């Protein structure tokens, strides 16, 4: 409640009152060893007592902020306030001396260096408190605060990384170094070094063309020129000094205890600290607990499933692998540093996951040779129909007795019957029964086209079966196109057509309203829990389709079955071998299909056991059961206690675990570890990735992640981040197929060969390089756009 604070006067967490920026420099200051420029920061109540006439317009839209922000440029800062500023500006050089007016909130305001006199600096304050209201800070009432310290005249200056922005290794140390002063609006002009630190030795130094450097002109700053070799010639700092830089860095992370953002400046030899923040995008650490180095590899990738999963949706797919995981940023790893210390127990794993993608493979030789990371090395055919029944019995089984049970014993009942899950799923029976289809097999693919008793086969094409019952009825498309409301399937009875197509619509969701993209995340909205989903995909097969649309594709592929099935002909042995396959390989996809029913039926259980946890008075909203752990779940229903904090301590870092992207490879250093693409004799331009599907074709690019934004006519290419079964009915509407990861051997790229799609997946970044609409060109090799 002071008016003015000092910087080594500043309270611990008290942001509101001096602001983020401030209470960052009120933290430096009582660092040992470290020179922060003297100064202090005007209270935001200052700004409050500055303001009668002012509530005037923080009513009217509660662009004419222009007479509100003169209006404050005009209000003057009262006696008192003016009086507290000029005793502790006294304090710090007095005026006659020059000082930086910087303001302390994320986004970005006013700052203004090198500014003398009184009359000066209440101008530029009131200009700091203007710029709360230019139409940037526009898109509520906040209450913001200027920090004043005293002005560096620095040789260089720039920003350091604690850690590494691109690899996200902790042990690393970036810094960008340039001449002159900082940038308050950074724009291009200011170029400057990149120098790489590890410990003590200096890894990477990128020189650059500064022709350009800002000087504090005798009053404001100037920006000069430099002579032709003082840009290229000169190291900004030497190479002491960004040694001595690193090291003055690593002790700030240290105080703070994470890795932080450092804004730096040199003059006359000496570095002083005027900035300091925590890094908020990186990739996180899996919590482990024997010390040393850790090589982990991401079950995402191997699952072609990269998106981030809620704490309940984690716990299920680990009760549910034998193998022990390790959880970080949403996504589940394995730790592979024990077959990574025997040259037999290494090869077998490059070898194994290798070929299947040169990423991973390459990832690993990565960094199996990386400087000391890791210690070096001492001197039955009618097996079918039941396991489909089997399936099928043991589903009916488990549902109508999860309503039998609750509370408690609920809890006791799903972990046992995980158990039922694994023997279903591990069943050596189940496993033996593809491995004959496999082993079964160029020639193979299209001979084995058009294979009935395929789940996802089906789902694709009674989606399309569904679409032409639809149809007719005109009746009902206008009111699916406007429906922002989930429960659409309440008002198709008030319509004609709309009961007949319920029917169908149910009868769908009975058999595939179970998945949805991402089915692995237990948490994530199944199809009939939001069937609003599915509509653009239906409408996309009402777009363009036929009668009996799934007759025919269907009926396609067994003709072009039916001519293949004799080139060879004209050696009987082979004929069931190509069925032994054919009814066989439908079969590769209903494990999968078994165990997310599983999923379901365990989810609308918990769901229900959770919206008895609101009715108890323990569970704020519905859904909030996703942000916990199923141990810590089955504690609260136990108790009737529950830490909320916590679960907004989940949905925050789960928001934060969206924006990132799991590696293949992920270090206890927190590096991460991607494949390369070996590539010459192939176009300067090309982004490169994994060929799935022979042929080349061009067309409009869609860049599409949720299956909602799913519009999709003729010519175009489907742009996303991976392909589940459950995006597999969307094939029918493309031309061509990019993913950021995929196999040679997903379902979906089995009916990409089948359909004659060319298909490329493994390509990283495809959904932020590629923008959407443009003009893509793909080759079942190597695929780039066209401008
Ligand atoms: N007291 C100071 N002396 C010299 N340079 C400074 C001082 N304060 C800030 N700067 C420089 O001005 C630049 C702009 O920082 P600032 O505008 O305060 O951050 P933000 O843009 O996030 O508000 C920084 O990069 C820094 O190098
Ligand atoms: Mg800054």
């Amino acid at each position: 409640k002071p008016y003015v604070l000092k910087f080594q006067e500043i309270r611990p967490h008290s942001e509101a009152l001096v602001g983020g920026k401030g209470m960052n420099l009120g933290a430096c200051s009582n660092i040992e060893g470290v020179h922060v420029p003297a100064g202090f920061c005007l209270t935001t109540e200052a700004y409050k007592r500055t303001l009668n006439e002012f509530t005037q317009l923080l009513q009217r839209l509660s662009e004419i902020s222009e007479t509100i922000r003169t209006l404050i440029q005009h209000t003057q800062i009262p006696s008192e306030i003016a009086s507290y500023m000029d005793a502790t500006l006294l304090d710090v050089g007095g005026y006659e001396m020059p000082f930086a007016v910087r303001s302390s909130a994320a986004g970005q305001h006013d700052t203004y260096l090198n500014i003398i006199g009184k009359d000066a600096l209440l101008q530029h304050i009131s200009m700091c408190w203007a710029s709360l209201f230019t139409e940037r800070a526009i898109i509520r009432k906040v209450q913001l605060a200027v920090v004043i310290q005293q002005m560096i005249s620095p040789e260089a200056s720039g920003i350091l990384f604690t850690a590494d922005p691109i690899t996200s290794n902790r042990k690393s140390l970036s810094i960008d170094a340039s001449f002159g002063l900082g940038e308050a609006l950074v724009s291009g002009l200011v170029s400057a070094d990149s120098y790489t630190v590890r410990e003590n030795t200096i890894t990477n130094k990128i020189i650059a063309t500064k022709k350009l450097a800002i000087y504090s002109l005798k009053e404001g700053g100037t920006e000069t020129r430099i002579l032709e070799k003082s840009q290229q010639t000169k190291q900004t700092l030497t190479d002491q000094q960004i040694i001595q830089l690193a090291k003055l860095g690593r002790k700030i992370e240290a105080y703070f205890g994470k890795p932080q953002d450092i804004e730096w400046c040199l003059a006359e030899g000496a570095f002083y600290i005027v900035q300091s923040r925590p890094i908020t995008t990186l990739y996180p650490i899996p919590e482990v607990n024997e010390p040393g180095n850790r090589v982990y590899i991401s079950v995402a990738h191997q699952q072609m499933m990269t998106d981030a999963m809620k704490p309940l949706g984690l716990s299920f797919y680990l009760m549910t692998t034998p193998a022990t995981m390790y959880t970080a940023g949403g996504r589940l790893f394995v730790d592979i540093t024990q077959s990574l210390s025997a040259k037999v127990s290494r090869d077998m794993m490059v070898n194994s996951l290798g070929q299947s993608d040169p990423l991973i493979k390459d990832a690993l030789l990565t960094v199996i040779n990386k400087k000391g990371f890791l210690p070096p090395l001492p001197t039955d055919s009618s097996s079918v129909f039941e396991l489909v029944r089997n399936s099928e019995n043991s589903i009916k089984h488990l549902k109508q007795s999860i309503e039998t049970k609750s509370g408690s014993d609920l809890f006791d009942f799903i972990v046992e019957d995980l158990e039922e899950l694994k023997r279903v799923l591990f069943n050596p029976t189940s496993i033996d029964a593809i491995m004959a289809g496999m082993d079964a097999s160029n020639v193979a693919d299209k001979l084995s086209e058009s294979a009935p008793n395929n789940i996802t086969s089906q789902m694709g094409l009674e989606l399309l079966d569904v679409a032409d019952v639809i149809r007719p009825y005109p009746a009902v498309r206008a009111y699916l196109e406007q429906t922002k409301n989930p429960d659409f399937m309440n008002e198709l009875a008030t319509l004609e057509g709309g009961a007949e197509t319920k029917k169908a619509l149910e009868d769908y969701l009975q058999k595939y309203g179970m998945r949805c993209a991402g089915e692995i995340d237990l948490t994530k909205t199944r199809w009939i829990e939001n069937p609003l989903t599915l509509i653009p995909l239906i409408l996309s097969n009402i777009k363009n389709f036929d009668s009996s649309a799934s007759m025919h594709k269907f009926a396609q592929g067994e003709k072009e079955a039916f001519h293949k099935e004799q080139e060879i002909l004209r050696a009987m042995e082979t004929k069931e071998k190509i069925d032994i396959l054919r009814h066989f390989i439908g079969y590769r996809e209903y494990p999968k299909y078994g165990m997310i029913n599983r999923y379901f039926i365990y989810k609308l259980a918990l769901l229900r056991a959770g919206e008895q946890l609101v009715k108890d008075g323990i569970l704020q909203e519905h859904e909030d059961i996703y942000f916990l752990y199923f141990e810590e779940l089955r504690e609260v229903v136990r108790t009737g206690q529950v830490d909320y904090e916590l679960i907004n301590a989940r949905k925050r870092d789960f928001a934060t675990f969206e924006k990132l992207t799991p590696p293949r490879i992920l270090t206890s250093d927190g590096e991460m570890i991607n494949g390369e693409y070996k590539r010459e004799n192939l176009p300067k331009d090309a982004i490169l990735g994994l060929p799935v599907s022979s042929g080349t074709v061009e067309g409009r690019a869609r860049v599409i992640l949720e299956m909602e934004k799913a519009d999709l006519e003729d010519g175009d290419i489907l742009v996303t981040a991976y392909t589940d079964p459950s995006w597999t009915p969307a094939f029918v509407s493309i031309k061509g197929l990019v993913t950021e990861v995929g196999g040679l051997m997903t379902h979906g790229a089995v009916i990409a060969r089948e359909y004659g799609l060319p298909a490329v997946v493994g390509v990283e970044n495809a959904t932020t390089i590629i923008k959407d609409g443009q003009q893509i060109r793909i080759n079942g090799t190597e695929g780039y756009i066209e401008i």
